[PDB]
């Protein structure tokens, strides 16, 4: 297990990770016309989670440390499709601030668009550091949609993620939506998409869901509402115990808040350690709570 130490950026402290925030939540107010004016808020979610979820806990390979990483068919794959555009969009941002990682911005990019999107709070660690001599591909690390829920289960183990980690995760506050041209799967979770919710729980139990076939010939749970669950989310009540966490979260908000917050944090973070003398995690001000 290669070991991977958390270093501050240097000189670096709380109100130089909150100008980063901030100018990613005001790209995220400029740049509202992305996807049909869903914005950016959902691929940074994403692309957060995709980095952080090539992660191995078998050798600590992978993961959001290193910020390094080669994209399979550089994103003409259709597991990774879309996340170049959250790529383009951090660009901007790095130039502006050089000094932080690539791993810290990349993690910081999904927790400024969660809270901007009024999700919960998600404190962060900085001190990821650049690793350009170890790429991690994402070759195969990352989960397929087409499969069932002992499949999920077994996926997200790698991941050191349990039963209501996993639940708590996939929801994914509804953000976004699936696009048959980069996935093969099409349409949205929710009515919601470019705020955070506990709607996908709750469209799981209450919607109409038919199995179909989509114009990629690839099944999908349809609703007439025009909502969509991919197998793997269908998965969530098909499984006697992801179904009664699924059943949890649709019936408590908050709950479904804080569980959220301390696994998107607990995936952002691992294969990292922090020094007994790092810093507190963070706890970044939306734009919203600082009048901005
Ligand atoms: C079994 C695990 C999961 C599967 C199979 C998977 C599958 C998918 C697929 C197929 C898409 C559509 C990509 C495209 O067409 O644009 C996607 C979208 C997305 N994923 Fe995942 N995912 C899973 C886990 C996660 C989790 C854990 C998160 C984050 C906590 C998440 C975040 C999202 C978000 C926010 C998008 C929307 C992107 C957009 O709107 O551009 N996913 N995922």
């Amino acid at each position: 297990t290669l070991v991977h130490v958390a270093s501050v950026e240097k000189g670096r402290s709380y109100e130089d990770f909150q100008k980063v925030y901030n100018a990613i939540a005001l790209k995220l107010r400029e740049d509202d016309e992305y996807d049909n004016y869903i914005g950016y808020g959902p691929v940074l979610v994403r692309l957060a989670w995709h980095i952080s979820g090539t992660w191995d806990k078998h050798d600590n390979t992978g993961g959001s440390y290193g910020g390094t990483y080669r994209f399979k068919k550089q994103f003409n794959d259709p597991s990774n499709a879309g996340l170049q555009n959250g790529f383009k969009f951090l660009e901007p941002i790095h130039k502006e601030f050089p000094w932080i990682s690539s791993g810290d911005l990349f993690s910081l990019g999904g927790v400024t668009a969660v809270q901007e999107m009024q999700g919960p709070k998600i404190p962060w660690r900085c001190g990821r550091v650049d690793t350009p001599e170890d790429t991690t591909p994402d070759n195969g690390r990352l989960p397929d949609a087409d499969k069932d829920a002992g499949y999920v289960r077994t996926f997200f183990q790698r991941l050191n993620m349990n039963d209501r980690e996993v639940v708590a995760l996939m929801g994914a506050g509804a953000l976004g939506k699936t696009h048959l041209k980069n996935s093969g799967y099409e349409g949205p979770w929710g009515a919601a998409n470019n705020v955070f919710t506990n709607e996908f729980y709750l469209n799981l139990l209450n919607e109409d869901w038919k199995l179909e076939k989509n114009d990629a010939n690839n099944e999908q749970w349809d609703s007439k509402s025009g909502y969509m669950m991919l197998p793997t989310d269908y998965s969530l009540i098909q499984d006697p115990k992801y179904l009664s966490i699924v059943k949890e979260y649709a019936n408590d908000q908050d709950k479904f808040f804080k569980d959220f917050s301390k696994a998107f944090e607990k995936l952002l973070e691992n294969g990292i350690t922090f020094p007994k003398d790092a810093p507190s995690p963070f706890i970044f001000k939306t734009l919203e709570e600082q009048g901005l």
